DNA sequence: GAATAA
DNA sequence: GAATAA
């Protein structure tokens, strides 16, 4: 007979404790940002146009 | 098969009897003592003084 | 608070 | 949607 006495023992059955690939993590890009708008100046970004947001 | 007949026989478990250091003993030293205050005297401890408890 | 906590 | 899907 095959037995033997143990503390948190059991028969053996399948174990393969590596995940198949399947994690996710979370972070959130945060960028807060102070910016300035000047549409009074004459060089480049700073006109009367509209300034854009690539998103 | 592994079988056998017996009293008070059991399928073996963990066993260690050796205490893991845990074990109490409790006496109370007692100290009656019948004593005198003497403050009759001029002596050492033999005063008007107040005798102390040194808990 | 089978490994001794009256 | 024992092999990680918060």
């Amino acid at each position: 007979t095959k037995e033997g006495y143990g503390k948190h023992i059991t028969s053996m059955h399948v174990r393969n404790i590596f995940n198949q690939g399947n994690q996710v993590i979370r972070n959130i890009v945060k960028q807060q940002r102070y910016e300035l708008l000047d549409f009074t100046g004459t060089e480049a970004g700073t006109t009367n146009l509209p300034k854009i947001i690539p998103y």
